[PDB]
Order: C-alpha cells, then sequence, then structure tokens
C-alpha cells in the first residue's frame, strides 16, 4: 500500500511525520525540496538572513518518503499521481494538502532547490534595503504583513499600500478588526490609498529597486516609488487536481469532503489544509488538525474501525505559556464564549516547524 | 462641587466607586434601587434562587450618595438633573451611564425595590418551570441565552426560537460565529423558525404559563407552545437625555463623545458604557473601562492637569486564571493578532460585582 500526500506544506508534513510515526508507507510531493513557512516569508524578504529559518529539506527528514516533483493531474479511478517529468506516483490513498498560491514574495510554490529559494529571499532583502519609497499593491493579509514588516525594519522609509476596497485585509474579519488593521498600519507610517486599483499592473517592474517609478490608479491618482512588491490575490491552488475534478470544485477551488475528510466520491482521497472546502478560516494550524484526523481514518480504514470525525471547533489551544504573555483584548461575545485577540509569537511559529520536522534551527 | 452619575449599572457602579475612593463627592441616580447583573438576569429567570444572586443593594454599600429616581431630563446650560418626582439636582460633573432597554427578562429597567424586583424573577422561574412548550421570540444576544438556559436547565422542554433574519445573533459577529450559535443551540435541542417575524405580537399572553397558544408568524407559519417569552430588540437607553441632546444624537440613540470621552459641546458630561457612541462592541466590560478614564479625568480637571484619552485597544485582560481554563478555540488571524474565543465563566462574572459593591454574596 502506499499514502501519496501531495502538497508538503503545514497540512501535508503534519500528515507525513504521523504517517512515519505510525509505519505506514507514504510518500511525500512537493514541487520544492523544502517546506516554507509561509507565514514569516515577508519577515524573510525584509530581514536579512531570516529567510534561512523559513525552509526546511525535507529529505533529511523524511527520505525517499519524499519527492520533488509537480503534479500536474490525479488520475481517481487508476490511482495514479502525475508529475509534469512524465513520471506516475501509484497510490492506496491520497491526502491532497495543496494549500493556497499566489505571487511572491508571500507564496513561494515553484520547482526550485533550497539554497536558490533562501538566496531568492536575500536578494529581495537587498532591494528593499536600497529603496527609500516602496509600493505594496494589494491589501490582504499579504500586503498588510508586507507592509508592517518595512516599518518594522526601516521605521523611516516611506511606505505605501494600495488596495482595491474599502477597509483593509479580509471581508469576513470583523469590521473592528479590519479597522484595527487600518490603525496598526497608520500608526506604523504607512500611507494608504483605498478603493483604487492600479492600471496595467502587468507594466511594472516588481521586486526590484528602480529609481522614480510612476504608478497610476484607475482613479487617474499617481504615486512616485523606489520600488514595487505585489500582494495581488492568493487563490486555492488547485493546479494538482483540476483536471480530475474540474466540474465538481466549490467556487474558490476547494474540494467538497464529507466530515471524514474524504472527498464527496471517494473512500481513499482525503483533502486536508487550504483545499478542503470546510466553513473554517484557511489557517496552517487547522490543517495540522486535518491531518491529524486524516491520518487517524487511514489507521482506521486498516483496521475496519469507525472513522473519526473532524470537529471543527476543537478545544486544542491553550496559552502557548503560562503567565509569560497573559494580557490579551476582548472583541465580543455570544452564548457561553468571548471574543478575544492575542498577540501572535514573534518568531511567527517557526521553531514548531522545525520540531516538527526534527532539525536544527540553522546559525 | 458634585458628580451626578445618573445610571448605576456596570459603568455607574464602577465609577462611583473610584469616585468614593477618590473622596470626591457625588450623587448615583438610578430608577431601581438595586443594581443588576443583567448579563446573568437569562439564568436567573430560569433557575431558582439564583435572582437573589443578581440584585445588590445601593444604598448599603453608596449610602447617601445615592438616589433612587428616574431621570425624565437633562438641562446642560443650568446644569440640572430633573426627576420624575419633580425634584432636581444640581452637578459640576455629570456622567451619563443610562445603558440599554428592552423586554423583560432580558432588561429590567424600571421603578422598584430589590425585593418585588427579585420575585418578578421568582416568579418567572415557576412560569418556565409549568412550561411543556416554550416559543422565545427574537434571536438575538437575549433571545439564544434564553433559549440555551432553558435547555440547560430542562433538557426535555421543547424550546423553539423564532427569528427574523437569516442566521441567529448580531450582524457584527463573524458568520462563523453566528453559525456557531446556530449550532450551539441544535446540539442543545432548540428547534429554530429563521427568517420570519411574530404577527400581531402584541396580542400575545408574555411570560405566563397559559396551555395551547397558538402564534402565526407572517409566513403564516403556526406553532402550538405554552407560554412565550419576548426578547425582541434591545435599544440604547436615551430617555435620560433625550430631550436635551436630540438632534444630536447617533442613529442608534448614543451620545457623540470626544476621546477623553467627553459629549462633544460640554467639557464637564461625560458618557461611558453602551449609551457611548464609540465603536467598540457594547459590552460591560468596556463600560468599567469606561468608568476608570472618566474618573481620571475629573480628577485631572480638578488638578488642571492633561486629560488621559481612552485607548480603546486597552491591554487589561489576562486569562482569569492560571492554567484552571487553559483551552481556547482559534477562530482567525491578522497581523500581529489571533483572534480565540474563551469560555465565559460559568458564575456569568456575579462574583465580581459583589466585590465590586463590597458586600457578601447572599446564600
Ligand atoms: C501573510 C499571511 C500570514 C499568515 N499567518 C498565519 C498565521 O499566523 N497562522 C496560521 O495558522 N495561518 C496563517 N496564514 C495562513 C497559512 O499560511 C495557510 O493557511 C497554510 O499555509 C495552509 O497550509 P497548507 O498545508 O494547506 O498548504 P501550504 O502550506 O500552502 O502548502 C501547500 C504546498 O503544496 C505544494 N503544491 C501545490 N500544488 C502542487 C502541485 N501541483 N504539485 C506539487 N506540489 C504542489 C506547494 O508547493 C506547497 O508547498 C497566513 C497566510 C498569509 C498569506
Ligand atoms: C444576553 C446578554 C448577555 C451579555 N453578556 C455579556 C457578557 O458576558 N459580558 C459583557 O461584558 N457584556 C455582556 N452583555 C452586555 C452588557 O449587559 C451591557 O453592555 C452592559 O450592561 C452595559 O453596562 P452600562 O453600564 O452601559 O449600562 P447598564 O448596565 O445597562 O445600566 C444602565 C442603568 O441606567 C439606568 N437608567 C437608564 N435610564 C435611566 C433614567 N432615565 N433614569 C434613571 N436610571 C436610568 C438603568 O436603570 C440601569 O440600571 C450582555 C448583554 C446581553 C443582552
Ligand atoms: C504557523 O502555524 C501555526 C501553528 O503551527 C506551527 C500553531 O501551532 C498555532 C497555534 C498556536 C497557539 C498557541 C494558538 C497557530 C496559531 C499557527 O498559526
Ligand atoms: C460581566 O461583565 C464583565 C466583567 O465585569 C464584571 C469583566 O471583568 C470581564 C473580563 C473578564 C476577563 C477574564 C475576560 C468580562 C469579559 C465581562 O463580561
Amino acid at each position: 500500500m502506499r499514502v501519496v500526500i501531495v502538497g508538503g506544506g503545514f497540512g501535508g508534513i503534519a500528515a507525513a511525520s504521523q504517517l512515519k510515526s505510525w509505519a505506514v508507507p507514504f510518500v511525500l510531493v512537493d514541487m520544492r525540496d523544502a517546506f516554507h513557512h509561509n507565514v514569516a516569508a515577508l519577515r524573510a524578504s525584509v530581514e536579512s538572513g531570516f529567510a534561512r529559518k523559513t525552509f526546511i529539506s525535507y529529505s533529511v527528514t523524511f527520505g525517499d518518503s519524499f519527492r520533488q516533483g509537480k503534479v500536474v493531474g490525479i488520475d481517481p479511478e487508476r490511482q495514479q499521481v502525475l508529475l509534469s517529468d512524465g513520471e506516475e506516483l501509484h497510490y492506496s490513498h491520497l491526502i491532497l494538502a495543496t494549500g493556497s498560491d499566489g505571487p511572491f514574495p508571500g507564496k513561494f510554490n515553484k520547482v526550485i532547490d533550497m539554497e536558490s529559494a533562501i538566496q531568492t529571499y536575500e536578494d529581495m532583502v537587498k532591494e528593499i534595503e536600497k529603496s527609500e519609497r516602496i509600493l505594496v499593491v494589494g491589501g490582504g493579509a499579504a500586503g498588510v504583513e508586507m507592509a508592517a514588516e518595512i516599518k518594522t525594519e526601516y521605521p523611516a522609509k516611506e511606505v505605501t499600500l494600495i488596495h482595491s476596497k474599502i477597509a483593509l485585509a479580509d471581508v469576513e474579519l470583523l469590521q473592528s478588526v479590519r479597522q484595527e488593521v487600518k490603525e496598526i498600519l497608520l500608526r506604523k507610517g504607512v500611507r494608504l490609498l483605498l478603493s483604487e486599483k492600479v492600471s496595467n499592473v502587468e507594466n511594472l517592474t516588481t521586486n526590484q529597486f528602480q529609481k522614480d517609478m510612476v504608478v497610476r490608479t484607475e482613479k487617474g491618482t499617481e504615486v512616485v516609488v523606489d520600488m514595487v512588491v505585489l500582494c495581488t490575490g492568493i487563490k486555492i491552488n488547485s493546479s494538482a487536481y483540476a483536471t480530475a475534478f474540474g466540474d465538481k470544485l466549490a467556487s474558490n477551488g476547494a474540494l467538497n469532503v464529507n466530515k471524514h475528510l474524504q472527498l464527496e466520491g471517494y473512500d481513499n482521497i482525503y483533502a486536508i489544509g487550504d483545499c478542503a472546502n470546510l466553513k473554517e478560516p484557511k489557517m496552517a494550524y487547522h490543517a495540522e488538525l486535518h491531518a491529524n484526523i486524516v491520518v487517524s481514518n487511514i489507521i482506521n480504514s486498516l483496521t475496519h474501525k469507525p472513522l473519526k470525525t473532524y470537529q471543527p471547533g476543537s478545544l486544542t489551544f491553550l496559552l502557548s505559556m503560562g503567565k509569560n504573555d497573559g494580557v490579551g483584548q476582548v472583541k465580543g461575545y455570544y452564548v457561553g464564549h468571548l471574543l478575544v485577540t492575542i498577540a501572535k509569537s514573534r518568531d511567527l511559529f517557526v521553531s514548531k516547524s522545525w520540531k516538527t520536522m526534527g532539525q536544527p534551527m540553522p546559525s
């Protein structure tokens, strides 16, 4: 038997670790040969020597249970995974954990070797460093995070964020959280340009230092900057499975799953992470929880025992520390519960990834 | 000098305590002669002997610095507070903390003495007890909380909730929190009736046991129950100040305040709590924070020192205990922060009120 995991992100490495613990034969497949803590990618492109902490070699940990490859198709009837080099992997169980894609520097999903990947980000740090005037296109989570990490490292640099809606960030965040985001950006000195779209986006020289660039909006507004960073429009990454399930995807590219995280019409295909069409925020935190359920259900498949049901409201959360970071803000109430915000760890959880992967964090 | 506080709720008693600590002369004015932990009112009307924990005598604590009265007008030019018994109180500083009003059992803002108030709720417990079939009108926070406290105490009772929108609870809650509310109600056995409004609401016999009552909606739908509980439409309570500031209120009845919580055109009137028009969730937790700022600024008024600014994002929150209740759910992320839900204390924070008021909780 063989569990093939397509996608070695937060979901895929959590499921690969467990399958290794359970001694279940598997192959993890990913475009890169290293994992990318994508949550800390924006910092990786601003702070020197930091991208080295955001990429972990797959083969040091998983050995020959890893195969670098770009999946271009899935044959669910013959149970084959089709790579772009013409090769095929047979599976008994398929876990799809393809996550989300979008422009560099926020996402980095391409065929590339760990050293070039790190050096792609270290080149970006130095082009940021050269630029006194930076435009960041797009005001979602990637754009906001990019803006704030520039003024963090370079408080005197002029950063500008342009966004096509009325408020920053994601509609499914509280209008008072979006507004809080607007105000954390203003406190840092980031100048905003809301409700207007860049025109001729395609013609911009991006990720490079270029003195006196002129960006025109659709409103005719003009700003002059020394560098454009593109943070427009992160989508679910359906490239690996669109040909197989295209008719049947959700509107946003995600896969429909039953309560055991199996694909609607298949007992031996599962989806986890961003690519699963679940009514819940697409986070790395949940992808690990999805992984836990899907490996459970592969084992129960083997032992002809009842499948476990992914309970979205899993209470697997405790303040990371013991009064070392107690303070929290209150943001709402409803029956039995209180909406609260807490601060993200300052290392952006990188230490966890190195632990999951069983490698010393480099220095 | 005299600080007159109109409204002795969470805001008003927090500001009265502090003014007593600061030895600043004040008069607290409230309709009732007891404070009402309104957050635990719905439980008070379901669980026997519990309403006695939700009302605290004002005069045991504040003495003659308390005056029972219903304020019917404010003269901000002569600095007079006008009571319904014809009497007038002069002030040097006015704190308006009038909160929110709406139907019993959720709110209880009327001229009444502590013992009748408790006995009004203990009568409701017994009418709930008599009823096998309960309709709760309205699916906001009061309706949802009422539904869930009935099935809590009486798991076999049939409770029905009817609401006029598409999802339970408040639009400014996350669509996945509203949906979580929908599902906490379904897990308890509460039958929902969404997107339809009761017709002829006025003709219903409410808060009383009446076998075989027939409620018709505007859709023509019919349900037969033994009791109607009304939880429709909590508004800001502008009764004390509408005549003075009517032209100038916000759309929802709240008072516009500067960053020091003073009313727009007055240096000696402040608003705190629900009645302040601040971009933040109307909670008891924030009203105490508003109180802290407004008493600070009355002192700074006395010492000709700079006014403090109410920072909405005040980080005055630490998990109530030390690992005694660590687990929390994750519900989102944005720059620097994580949306999390935590469980409300099971006593609904009643102990705090008795502490603030310096009285032994009765038993
Ligand atoms: C700015 C920002 C900040 C964030 N912060 C947080 C945070 O603090 N906490 C949090 O929990 N979440 C956070 N997130 C969300 C988080 O990054 C994602 O939800 C998470 O990465 C989902 O993991 P995954 O396993 O589903 O997929 P991913 O981690 O996106 O991994 C998918 C993998 O699949 C591979 N792949 C895809 N298609 C193919 C193919 N055809 N062939 C081969 N390989 C393929 C890709 O190369 C990639 O390695 C943030 C997101 C952004 C943009
Ligand atoms: C079901 C439900 C659950 C809730 N749960 C929570 C929770 O867990 N946590 C939380 O923080 N918040 C919670 N809230 C919100 C909370 O109850 C209110 O935000 C809070 O009471 C606001 O306090 P306040 O001081 O502004 O006014 P209130 O506590 O409403 O007090 C106002 C007072 O003013 C008096 N008054 C008004 N007009 C006059 C007048 N003209 N003359 C004399 N006296 C007058 C009234 O008698 C009343 O005593 C909940 C609300 C509901 C409905
Ligand atoms: C970066 O991905 C993430 C994790 O895995 C490394 C987490 O464990 C967690 C959970 C951490 C707790 C303390 C909330 C979060 C929130 C997360 O975003
Ligand atoms: C009932 O009113 C309330 C308070 O005062 C009694 C609080 O202190 C608090 C704060 C409690 C912490 C632990 C979140 C909340 C949430 C509240 O709702």
